């Protein structure tokens, strides 16, 4: 006996349902082995990795991660891979869980415009990463070529109310985090394992705000969690909750009641969550600078009745989530498009600045700019700002400490530098500030900030 | 039924006992749920991260890690957070193990001089990291804002003879490892996950030498081990022993009889150790350059009878532990204070040099400078040293190889460069050598070493 | 009762069998405790870390990893360590699994030309890393000073058909990956955890090609897998198969049916594999850039009958494995020796280029240079190449995009830059191309490529 030895395929061939993240195909719901036909197409395309930041992704099925594949242990899978004629590269696939050399790699080699096929029996139950296997393999994986395949046990997984698909990846851009424009792949950063972004589902904000996952108090949620890498290991964590179960790949071991769990590069797990009180629960890589400085956060939003005996506090806000507490940051997307066209208005900057000011500045200076008297000075109708509004550029980039006076009050505190903000972010935030709360108005341009960043 | 559903609180409210590392509050020792009141205050302050190296830590309760909190599963916790008026930043808290959004973050936002409160029921048993959750979150965590909370099971943990509290963290200074002075936080290093120090309990030597943890042969020791990060995953290991048990957070899985175990960023474990033979057992991050080049070592010292049938060897010494085999290195602290004052004496340098020479130089040249004839040349009454004592600076910084003669004996070997030693370390070591073992005397200054480091 | 309390030693002392990787000593096959005498000698020596790249390794027993030691739980081990007189450094050992301080470190300190000994009882069953423990510890470990010791349970491990020994390590060279010559240890890279190579068994290709491990369909294979570090954690994975069992050190927990598993720095595991279909199965660190850009791949080659009902595809090839699909790359070794001697022929370059062209260029331009019409242009009898063969250097280093014509066909595609190729690699590949497929002939030298790399 090999494992998964359930019989020869019965019935008619089934054309496999593939779904785009964050959704999952439905449970196969059958008691017999089948011949399952899978057709997956590779597409190379520019998408937004962040607001106003484009990247040329290489994809299985048009998304990052690629289409989710779901079969039953014991099935025979006929796997067709098409490489769209617009592709510039050849591609192939290695599916973890396949029994055989390269997990399909050699037989699935597929030049642009061609199709390949190989067949495999699904011997091993579990959740499994797949990815491209074409030299240079790391470049293909870094450009987005990974996804998950679930091989169900024969009796199926226990019923839950929702199933979702989330996959972490590390990305390597020539430019720095949130530097606008079309960003090429950066080999030197990738070789050093120094990613510029670390993301769930292929982009900043892919699962935050209006794109959050949903469920309700009392419901159970299953998440199929993959780490496509290429390089990082995820300290995968849920803020404000606990996983009832974590199960790696097809392992016999199941861990229960943990909140933080390590996912290897190329690894995958099924986690289970029971919603107990309402609010936003954040999935992160708890190597914290990834979560909070490189994009590695996703949200499961829960609706229903508060339970004050369990938790009396308020919903997550911009103090913790920063600029991702909002529904989106499309004002940034719009202001960047407008700069590229040469049609950038003051109001474009203002609305972009407003999006960016949340968390980043509001944590100390408040949402309304009032500050807190004696502790955090006001930006609302600030005489200090008005006295030399161009010095505000230096303050953002390089910080401010020492004694100062603002609206006739003394302050002796420290504003840390925020040098990681790109020129356009600083310009837009300051332009927002100048046009709010009865401040003088005017505008700061990215060119102005650039001049100041360059001053010793 | 939610978990931890034991009843409404009974009795009088309990004011929670918080302890400073490395100690732990005592077992709650009760059979009923209580309302537990926790008061924790944030304090920003300079402390010594290393000898003569100050750092502005942000702390829960005045220490890194912060005060340890201990409650019982099923308790209702009323959590008060005070931010001391000397603070420059606002702060808050996210406690892993809390059921609710942000783990307390939004309701615990607390400006300098203010107090906040929220209430939560402790549904989940286990050991859990807490940390600040204030944008920019990574900066707050990197500056020391983390600690542990234990939620006991209802029957309590099994009795052991000692309980200790150890928490790893990664730190990001503008200066290099052991560069003296007040070191600011370095954002670029933190974003790249390139820490300058990796520490247990907030400082080099915090748990070595005279600060070691203690127990005796036959006793059981429980250690609550946290990894506050922000970024690193610890290959947590005990040198010369084994953990009887390792249990992550509140997990149902318990691993037994391992010596090396991975702790995620933001993760925590309870480990158990049974002392079997006397000596020093070293807790490290076995990503070795952290343990031996960045400070990631702590010591559990065991007293009692030798058992020669089990182990015939000698106690740990400076060959392995380097300069941390000694009780402390306070001579370095003193010599650095003296340089800052402009009052540095030759004897100050000598005693600093002596502390630093252990391991670093003594492994080859021996504790008494004799060397080993033909293999390692002597520093004790060295004619080669005396012939040009200023060339000793180049030898330390850039190494020495090739044929040489010293006290009329031939040597053809390789002394590796030690360029990572800071100017003052080299000056002090050489000054020690010059004033020991009937060498010529004199002194080398940090300015001298600086001049030589700068020569091509 | 201590654990492993089986009695005082009986019979005659046994001189321990030590084996070189990838082999393992045989099972002790005994029912009583013994006094086991172990003699291990340290040797410092230059070996090839890669083709034409020498490195001064520090070794236990002449190999990296060091000799494998196998004893029975309950044995008393008398451990002799000799440091060969040619050594320049003192050395010692810390064996995980030893009960006692330093795991032997202090008593095993051994200068060049000397011998030391200590005795220990093997209380703890499992697989355990050993390594040198001599300041600076990280340098000694980085230079190759680690290996494995197995302490068998008293009844022995279950019988399998083959046992193998594989140990990952991270290496830090002054030069870049595949830069030729004698490469010194690089401390700054090591401190930053930025390795230039990541290897199984001490070298690129140590377990690929004609050095692969072997077994047959239906056979069971046990691999003792170590991670000597010094710094990296391995996302240890088998391509195209599954581990029936993974067991860390002496842990009671055994995980089954996984394909990817995290191995800590300093950790070790026993894995079990059952061969089900023929072909090459790749052991990698699935932090992918390590596997595919730094050398972290090894091969288990399986012989026997195909099973088309399980897997219909072809054997692994150069699309996935790149230049390690071949038996070896000794043409590179030879061409590098010839350059050092000043005797490099065109044919030397051609054969080196041929080795390197596999994967690296053949994935798009094909093994025969034909390309694919309209998609990948030909290198076979290429008029575009012939028109300006020196522009081929720029194409390799810096890529090519835009519209071009080659053998009267239009192309508008993208050839990515390959700037990580060293000067000699580029020269040799191009020299191969020029002398194949009726191309013009001639040669490109490393000096030519160097001149072009230096042009802005
Ligand atoms: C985010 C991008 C912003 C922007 C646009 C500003 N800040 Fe701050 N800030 C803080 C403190 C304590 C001070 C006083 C410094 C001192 O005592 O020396 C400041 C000062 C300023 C100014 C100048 C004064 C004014 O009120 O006009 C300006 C223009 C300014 N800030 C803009 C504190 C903080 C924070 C605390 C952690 C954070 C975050 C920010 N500031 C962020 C921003
Ligand atoms: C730590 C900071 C020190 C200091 C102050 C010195 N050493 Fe070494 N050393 C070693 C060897 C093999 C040599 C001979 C080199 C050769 O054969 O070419 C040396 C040489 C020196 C000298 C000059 C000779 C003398 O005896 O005066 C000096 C001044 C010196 N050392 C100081 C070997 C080692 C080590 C081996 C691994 C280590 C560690 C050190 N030395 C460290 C130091
Ligand atoms: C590995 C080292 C090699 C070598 C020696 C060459 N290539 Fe490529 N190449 C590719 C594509 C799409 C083009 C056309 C670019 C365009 O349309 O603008 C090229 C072009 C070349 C040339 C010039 C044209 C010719 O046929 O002579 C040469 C000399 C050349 N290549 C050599 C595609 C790829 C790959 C796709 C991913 C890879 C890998 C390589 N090339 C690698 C190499
Ligand atoms: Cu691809
Ligand atoms: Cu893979
Ligand atoms: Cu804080
Ligand atoms: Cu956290
Ligand atoms: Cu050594
Ligand atoms: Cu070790």
């Amino acid at each position: 006996k090999l494992p998964g030895d359930f019989g020869p395929p019965r019935g008619e061939p089934i054309h496999a349902v593939l779904t785009s993240p964050p959704l999952v195909p439905p449970p196969v719901n059958r008691t017999y082995p089948a011949k399952v036909i899978v057709e997956l197409e590779v597409v190379e395309k520019e998408m937004q990795i962040s607001e106003g930041v484009s990247y040329t992704f290489w994809t299985f099925g048009g998304t990052v991660p690629g289409s989710f594949i779901r079969v039953r242990q014991g099935d025979t899978v006929e796997f067709h891979l098409k490489n769209h004629p617009s592709s510039k590269m050849p591609h192939n696939i290695d599916l973890h869980g396949v029994t055989g050399p390269g997990g399909g790699a050699a037989s699935s080699f597929t030049a642009p415009g061609h199709e390949s096929q190989f067949t495999f029996k699904a011997l091993n139950e579990g959740i499994y990463v797949y990815h491209c296997a074409t030299a240079p393999v790391g470049m293909h994986i870094a450009n987005g070529m990974y996804g998950l395949i679930l091989v169900e046990p024969p009796e199926g997984l226990p019923k839950v109310d929702h199933e979702y698909y989330v996959m972490q990846g590390d990305f390597y851009t020539a430019g720095k985090y949130r530097e606008k424009g079309l960003q090429p792949f950066d080999m030197e950063k990738a070789i050093d394992e120094r990613p510029s972004y670390v993301l769930f589902n292929g982009a900043e904000g892919a699962l935050t705000g209006d794109k959050a996952l949903h469920a309700k108090v009392g419901e159970t949620v299953r998440i199929f969690v993959g780490n496509g890498g290429p390089n990082l290991v995820s300290s995968f964590h849920v803020i404000g909750a606990i996983f009832d179960q974590v199960r790696y790949e097809g392992g016999t071991n199941v861990q229960k009641n943990v909140q933080t769990t390590l996912i290897p590069a190329g690894g995958a797990a099924v986690v289970k969550f029971t919603a107990r009180v309402p609010g936003s629960y954040v999935l992160v890589d708890h190597s914290i600078f990834r979560a909070f400085n490189k994009g590695a956060m996703a949200i499961l939003k829960i609706d229903g009745a508060e339970n004050k005996l369990v938790y009396s506090g308020k919903e997550l806000d911009s103090v913790y989530l920063g600029d991702r507490a909002a529904p989106n940051m499309s004002a940034v997307t719009k202001a960047t498009q407008a700069s590229v066209s040469g049609t950038l208005t003051v109001q474009d900057q203002v609305q972009a600045g407003r999006a960016l000011f949340a968390g980043t500045c509001s944590v100390c200076h408040q949402g309304n700019g009032a500050g807190l008297p004696g502790v955090f000075p006001p930006l609302a109708k600030s005489d200090f700002l008005a006295a030399d509004p161009k010095r505000a550029m230096n303050i953002v980039l390089h910080g401010l400490n020492g004694k100062i006076k603002v609206n006739g009050q003394e302050y002796d505190s420290v504003m840390p530098p925020m040098t990681q903000l790109n020129d356009d972010e600083v310009a837009n935030i300051l332009t927002y500030v100048l046009n709010s709360w009865d401040n003088p108005g005017g505008r700061v341009s990215a060119e102005d900030v650039k001049k100041v960043r360059a001053q010793p």
